[PDB]
């Protein structure tokens, strides 16, 4: 039950914080303003097509 990596901050069902996956139910931002990356509850949608 293993996902792919983000491509920008805000999608879910991928990888944000190092590798571990950030985002069912929760939404991460991975780099903020050129910054890092962390993971916050929200709303965003599933990063597969």
């Amino acid at each position: 039950v293993v996902y792919t990596d983000c491509t920008e901050s805000g999608q879910n069902l991928c990888l944000c914080e190092g590798s571990n996956v950030c985002g069912q139910g929760n939404k991460c931002i991975l780099g903020s303003d050129g910054e890092k990356n962390q993971c916050v509850t929200g709303e965003g949608t599933p990063e597969p097509q």
